[PDB]
């Protein structure tokens, strides 16, 4: 097979403008294709020499660099190839003129050859190989070939074709017509190497396709979550039944292991294992197994207290020149979420809780790799509960995820089996507030020992009182439930504080000290509670309607708290209906 197609391709492909011309276009150049060297083909039309996950050198030469190698193969002194490039602004173009002025033409083989060793080549004395190579390749070139092998080296082959066209094309090709993307686009899917598809496609033909498993250290396309704003909503789309985890905020990466070797996948599929090798040693330490893909998420994490840091974080430490100075300044953890691939099995097909049965298992318990924090939630309000407890630690939100025979691994496409509930919350009934708390309720029943419920007050400043606004009952984690008790008794009063005025009686009165953020949905009207006495309505005062627990505010005494008058401007704006 000859070069001179492939350069007929490009060539035509600056020329057309219909989506129909170009599916025929490469059709036709692939099935006149060589069936030997279709894996290199695929990836020339587009640009490249092989895909993005192996993680090789992107084919680049100085520019400088280009005009001695034009000029070697066409005898010509660099000074006047330099003028050409100043009038004209494209170096293939001034290649191709000085070719035309002026015995086995090139093969796809020995460009595809010769275009690695330059890509491959580094190190002391490289350049003057690189050189000596490329204007071998262009001095054997023809006018038209030589335009395009500069443009190809140059990175300047715009093209804007990428896998999905090849794959598309590739069922017109072999599939026999347009029917065969869904086998083609389903194998792709499980195993992210145009290349090995196309090779299958053609040795052993479309009807292997059907039956393909993932390899591992070829890459699979991560499945992808649909979004929606409402909890009831989404739990409804689940079948009253998900696991529910942390929408961490990091790298999202597909590590693989075979025997020994560890490669870690970017979210866009991109290798960065030579990035992350503390995740690499955590990984071989402290995960059971001889060969598998699992997915998680990297997550930049602080030298001391070990609070999650946002995304940003570890794109600094990418910059960083001394890998072990980044480790220090930006250490890691690894929340793992998913299982694909375990010991030659193929996990895809199998349910959630399966996936995850397997995946917790293998994980020895250590401080750097970790099961993404999760719930099973069998209502609603143990998925509100839950990314409550989410925002509250600064997140984002969850994840929520489908269970049963259907909950399948659906790699590389976006359904509505794995669903972000995200702080666009915002767009529902919200609205957040600084209250002090004047006093507690004992609980109820077998587990009614503890101060389970918080009388929350808000700042009238010209009464310098505080008045009611709720009783606040969850939001709480079960650790900070306890911390309360001692927090509160410390603070114990006998009487209720000449500060503080409820027409609630709470069973124990405390001093007015402690801030709490809380979160409502609207603000109602209440006989029970003193805040905006009879403001908006006669015997009965505000109140925060569905308040949660959040945070606790250190950073703000009582009188920094809302106001009874915000309180009301909140109100006040809220429809009339
Ligand atoms: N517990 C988790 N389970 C599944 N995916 C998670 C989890 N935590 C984080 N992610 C992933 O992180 C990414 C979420 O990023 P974000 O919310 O910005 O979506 P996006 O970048 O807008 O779109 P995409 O979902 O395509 O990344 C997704 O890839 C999502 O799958």
């Amino acid at each position: 097979m000859e070069f001179k197609v492939i350069a007929e391709y490009f060539d035509k492909l600056e020329k057309i403008s219909s989506r129909l011309q170009l599916t025929a276009l490469l059709a036709d150049l692939l099935s006149k294709s060589d069936k030997t060297i279709i894996d290199k083909v695929v990836y020339i039309i587009q640009g490249k020499l092989w895909p993005d996950f192996l993680g090789y050198p992107e084919l680049g030469i100085g520019e400088k660099f280009l005009i001695k190698a034009i000029s070697i193969a066409t005898n010509t002194d660099e000074n006047s190839v330099e003028n050409l490039y100043k009038t004209i602004g494209d170096l293939g173009e001034v290649a191709r003129r000085l070719k035309s002025k002026q015995k086995e033409s090139l093969t796809v083989d020995e460009v595809y050859s010769t275009l690695s060793k330059v890509a491959l080549t580094t190190g002391e004395g490289s350049r003057d190989l690189k050189i000596r190579l490329l204007a071998g390749l262009l001095k054997k070139a023809d006018p038209l070939e030589a335009k395009f092998l500069v443009r190809f080296v140059e990175g300047r082959l715009r093209v804007g074709i990428g896998d999905a066209t090849v794959l598309d094309a590739m069922a017109i090709a072999f599939g026999g017509g347009q029917s065969a993307s869904e086998i083609i686009e389903r194998a792709y899917n499980l195993r992210a190497d145009l290349g090995n598809i196309a090779k299958i496609i053609v040795e052993k033909g479309i009807e292997a396709l059907k039956t393909l498993k993932p390899q591992v250290g070829i890459p699979i396309r991560p499945m992808l979550a649909e979004r929606l704003s409402n909890p009831e909503e989404i739990l409804k789309k689940m079948g009253g039944n998900a696991i529910v985890d942390y929408k961490y905020d990091g790298e999202r990466a597909q590590i693989h292991k075979k025997e020994d070797k560890i490669f870690i996948f970017s979210r866009r599929l991109e290798n960065i294992t030579s990035q992350y090798p503390d995740v690499v040693d955590y990984v071989s330490k402290y995960i059971e197994g001889k060969e598998f893909i699992i997915e998680g998420e990297i997550v930049a994490i602080d030298p001391e207290s070990g609070e999650m840091r946002p995304f940003q974080e570890l794109m600094h430490r990418k910059r960083k020149s001394d890998i072990y100075e980044a480790i220090k300044e930006y250490p890691v953890n690894v929340f793992l979420f998913d299982l694909m691939y375990y010991e030659d099995v193929d996990y895809t097909t199998k349910p959630l809780e399966a996936r995850r049965k397997l995946l917790e298992s293998i994980v020895k318990p250590n401080d750097y790799v970790k099961i993404a924090h999760h719930i099973q939630a069998n209502n609603v309000e143990d998925l509100k509960s839950f990314f409550y407890r989410a925002i509250s630690e600064g997140g984002e939100g969850v994840m929520v995820k489908a269970i049963g025979k259907d909950a399948i691994y659906q790699a590389g496409a976006r359904g509505w089996l794995w669903i972000k509930l995200k702080r666009d919350y915002q767009s529902e009934m919200a609205d957040t507030v600084d209250l002090v708390v004047v006093g507690g309720f004992y609980g109820k029943g077998k587990r009614g020992g503890k101060i389970s419920s918080l009388l929350m007050a808000a700042y009238n400043p010209k009464t310098d009182s505080f008045e009611s606004v709720c009783k606040v009952a969850s939001g709480f984690s079960d650790e900070q439930l306890d911390e309360l008790q001692k927090k509160l008794m410390e603070i114990k009063r006998d009487v209720k504080h000449p500060r503080v005025n409820s027409k609630m009686e709470p069973d124990i009165w405390v001093e007015p000290v402690y801030v709490a953020e809380i979160i409502g949905s609207e603000i109602t009207i209440s006989p029970l509670h003193t805040c905006c006495q009879d403001v908006v309505e006669k015997d009965a005062g505000l109140s925060i309607r569905f308040p949660r627990f959040i945070r606790w505010r250190d950073d703000k005494s009582p009188e920094d708290a809302t106001t009874t008058d915000e309180i009301l401007e909140m109100y006040n704006k809220q429809p009339k209906k």
